[PDB]
DNA sequence: GACCACGGCGCT
DNA sequence: AAAGCGCCGTGGTC
């Protein structure tokens, strides 16, 4: 029930391929095949074979499409059963799993993969039968978006290598001064990178009171938060906090990034994973460029390393208070929609409160602090943690939480409805109908249940913002190609583009408009836009 | 070398 | 009682 034919596969066939490694940009195409009707075609010389295809249909189409772009081809990605599955159940994140759940085994033979892609698409496509809403998301968002992600990955972003190279030597020296002090304070050297060794030193050798425990092993935590609480109990704590910062940045960004520069491009190429999140957001792997530093001074110094090619400019666009505007539209809370209809900003307002300064005195750093608070409280943070963090009394934190929700009466009602329906149906959905199954909504253990609920009511808000960003990327991409501009990165509610200096303004202008008008809501969407030679200056 | 579980921590 | 991610050392394998 599956014969073999000479390479030349008929049009519309599903491809199957094997890579030396999972990164499309660094991978060696080991094998390539195709499956159609009831037979399979294997290419004797894979690279040569790529030229024959007109489209990539099958598991991980975008990835082969990326490698294709890397070789000068324009093979756009088409149907991909992974996208259908992801839409049926966001827990379908890997081929291994999707193949086992929907009909087969993910092997290492290209032929078998092409055959697998075909039968999988057939079964999954049959399951979406009637799911008009998921069908809309597939054809109007996911499938086209895959093409967008391909170009983004293949294009990559420029990095100032010698800059980070020198930054490394500089920080290494500061790390040395910090570890050296810590050791003097402890009275003896030990591996500071080891949480276990630091536990003993802090809680046994020194007489510092433990503040909390780790989740799976119950050890006394040495988290930055636990360290905050002990900042004044001993001189060694501040030191460890700075060591933690520097080494985190150094080992995670400063040193690894310069070594990931592809030779044929001289740019960094990240993976944009389309089926890896339970809410519908994307993620970046290998170089995960969705978590590049930005808070601290050294963090900012690192972001300054992402630069535009000579003669071009980076254009950074970011939705304003994105998830709050979504909540207003989902909850229907008129007081909250009025906030936006009146051009207000909850982050600036919370910041004003936090630091005891008039709005107009809040800086971007203070406002950034307030966002974690606003979203922390919205999504479930406890009075206890809130009081701890802000460093205020329990009652003062308990009051803020009360006022917050009392101020937007409809939000809690919406939350409550999202859960009831979630309990009955077994899943929750976004504005466009993206679904996430949350069975634990009925666990008989409060601990597990309430955690399940927090995950449950957050999905529609985070997911909807995701649908929006993806939709916008799909509408924006073609407009950019015609203007000679390129899309480089996506950071959940942010886009980083690269445009020739003579068009950077028109591009910024166009992107902003495209994004703000993506899908009109009961509240306007505002996009902040910036232009500059490096990512930091862009925003 | 190649992986994994964890505690941590960078970003949204 | 914030949610969603991926990556880095440490320990401990294999
Ligand atoms: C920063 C942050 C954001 N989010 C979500 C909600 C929002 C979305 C995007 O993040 P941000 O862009 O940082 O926040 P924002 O869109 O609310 O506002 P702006 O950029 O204008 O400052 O991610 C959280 O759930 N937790 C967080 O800590
Ligand atoms: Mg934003
Ligand atoms: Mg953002």
């Amino acid at each position: 029930a599956l014969e073999e034919a000479p390479w030349p596969p008929p049009e519309g066939a599903f491809v199957g391929f094997v890579l030396s490694r999972k990164e499309p940009m660094w991978a060696d195409l080991l094998a390539l095949a195709a499956a159609r009707g009831g037979r399979v075609h294997r290419a004797p010389e894979p690279y040569k074979a790529l030229r024959d295809l007109k489209e990539a249909r099958g598991l991980l189409a975008k990835d082969l499409s990326v490698l294709a772009l890397r070789e000068g081809l324009g093979l756009p990605p088409g149907d991909d059963p992974m996208l259908l599955a992801y839409l049926l159940d966001p827990s379908n994140t890997t081929p291994e799993g999707v193949a086992r759940r929907y009909g087969g085994e993910w092997t290492e033979e290209a032929g078998e993969r092409a055959a697998l892609s075909e039968r999988l698409f057939a079964n999954l496509w049959g399951r979406l039968e009637g799911e008009e809403r998921l069908l809309w998301l597939y054809r109007e968002v996911e499938r086209p978006l895959s093409a967008v992600l391909a170009h983004m990955e293949a294009t990559g972003v420029r990095l100032d290598v010698a800059y980070l190279r020198a930054l490394s030597l500089e920080v290494a020296e500061e790390i040395a001064r910090l570890e050296a002090e810590v050791f003097r304070l402890a009275g003896h050297p030990f591996n500071l990178n080891s949480r276990d060794q630091l536990e003993r030193v802090l809680f046994d050798e020194l007489g510092l009171p433990a503040i909390g425990k780790t989740e799976k092993t119950g050890k006394r935590s040495t988290s930055a938060a636990v360290l905050e609480a002990l900042r004044e109990a001993h001189p060694i704590v501040e030191k460890i906090l700075q060591y933690r910062e520097l080494t985190k940045l150094k080992s995670t960004y400063i040193d690894p990034l310069p070594d990931l520069i592809h030779p044929r491009t001289g740019r960094l190429h990240t993976r944009f994973n389309q089926t890896a999140t339970a809410t519908g957001r994307l993620s970046s792997s290998d170089p995960n460029l969705q978590n590049i530093p930005v808070r601290t001074p050294l963090g900012q110094r690192i972001r300054r390393a992402f630069i535009a090619e000579e003669g071009w400019l980076l254009v950074a666009l970011d939705y304003s208070q994105i998830e709050l505007r979504v909540l207003a539209h989902l909850s229907g809370d008129e007081n909250l929609i009025r906030v936006f209809q009146e051009g207000r900003d909850i982050h600036t307002e919370t910041a004003s409160w936090m630091f005891g300064v008039p709005r107009e005195a809040v800086d971007p750093l203070m406002r950034r602090a307030a966002k974690t608070i606003n979203f922390g409280v919205l999504y479930g943070m406890s009075a206890h943690r809130l009081s701890q963090e802000l460093a205020i009394p329990y009652e003062e934190a308990q009051a803020f939480i009360e006022r917050y929700f009392q101020s937007f009466p409809k939000v809690r009602a919406w939350i409550e409805k999202t859960l009831e329906e979630g309990r009955r149906r077994g899943y929750v959905e976004t504005l466009f109908g993206r679904r996430r199954y949350v069975p634990d909504l009925e666990a008989r253990v409060k601990s597990v249940r309430e955690a399940a609920e927090r995950m449950a009511f957050n999905m529609p808000v985070q997911g909807t913002a995701a649908d929006l960003m993806k939709l916008a990327m799909v509408k924006l991409f073609p407009r950019l190609e015609e203007m000679g501009a390129r899309m480089l990165l996506q950071v959940h509610d942010e886009l980083v583009l690269e445009a020739p200096k003579e068009r950077a303004e028109a591009v910024a202008r166009l992107a902003k408009e495209v994004m703000e008008g993506v899908y009109p809501l009961a509240v306007p969407l505002e996009v902040e836009v910036g232009i500059g030679e490096d990512w930091l200056s862009a925003k």
